[PDB]
């Protein structure tokens, strides 16, 4: 895997972000995590998860996306990646706060699965947010 640059256009919620990627606007969806729902007919921690992601990505000097080894888009045309804000993975950062659960683990796009699971287990042990 490798990291590629991208530019924030707009944070939609905890796990979905509009980025300019190779000079094209695209919606990206965070691999291997689910933040609580706030759009579809809002769940506990959804607003919190959304605020966390917005803050973390708006404050970055540099945003990067890292696709995994399989599909690079989902059925909705959203890019599927690990997103990094100044070298810090947003997917991990949410899970580590108990603001997302490890989810949608679809092979072969599971390269950081164990890494994320370890962060979720610490968020659980610490009773944070979703685990409170
Ligand atoms: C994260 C992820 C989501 N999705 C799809 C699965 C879910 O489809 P369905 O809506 O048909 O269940 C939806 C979950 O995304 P959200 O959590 O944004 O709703 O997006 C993928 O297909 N692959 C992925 O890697
Ligand atoms: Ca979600």
């Amino acid at each position: 895997l490798h990291k590629e640059p991208a530019t924030l256009i707009k944070a939609i919620d905890g796990d979905t972000i509009k980025l300019m990627y190779k000079g094209q606007p695209m919606t990206f969806r965070l691999l291997l995590v689910d933040t609580p729902e706030t759009k579809h007919p809002v769940e506990k921690y959804g607003p919190e998860a959304s605020a966390f992601t917005k803050k973390m990505i708006e404050n970055a000097k540099k945003v990067e996306v890292e696709f995994d080894k399989g599909q690079r888009t989902d059925k909705y045309g959203r890019g599927l990646a690990y997103v990094y804000a100044d070298g810090k993975m947003v997917n991990e950062a949410l899970v580590r706060q108990g603001l997302a659960k490890v989810a949608y683990v679809y092979k072969p796009n599971n390269t950081h699965e164990q890494h994320l699971r370890k962060s979720e287990a610490q968020a659980k042990k610490e009773k944070l947010n979703i685990w409170s």
